[PDB]
């Protein structure tokens, strides 16, 4: 697996690269970032930042399993990850 630094997901919070941390693994959901339904924003907004829970809490079907997996990159770093736990 590839294990990014946090200040990745971060610098990554624009169109250009947009990034979200997924149960502990980054999508890049770029390309898909305004082929996005739901929002636009509701990724960039909390892009590089954790949108875990505003991710599973949505509740994404299956049509989307497919898509995130397709659109995995990698992890990243679960040291800086758990800085809340
Ligand atoms: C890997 C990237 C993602 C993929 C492939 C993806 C895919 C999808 C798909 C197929 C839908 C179907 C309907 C549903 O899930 O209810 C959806 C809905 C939704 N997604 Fe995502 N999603 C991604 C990331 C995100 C992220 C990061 C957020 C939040 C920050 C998010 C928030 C939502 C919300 C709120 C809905 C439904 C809202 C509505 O249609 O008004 N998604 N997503």
């Amino acid at each position: 697996v590839k294990y990014y630094t946090l200040e990745e997901i971060q610098k990554h919070k624009d169109s250009k690269s947009t990034w979200v941390i997924l149960h502990h693994k980054v999508y890049d959901l770029t390309k898909y970032l305004e082929e996005h339904p739901g929002g636009e924003e509701v990724l960039r907004e909390q892009a590089g930042g954790d949108a875990t829970e505003n991710f599973e809490d949505v509740g994404h079907s299956t049509d989307a399993r497919e898509l995130s997996k397709t659109y995995i990159i990698g992890e990243l770093h679960p040291d800086d990850r758990s800085k809340i736990a």
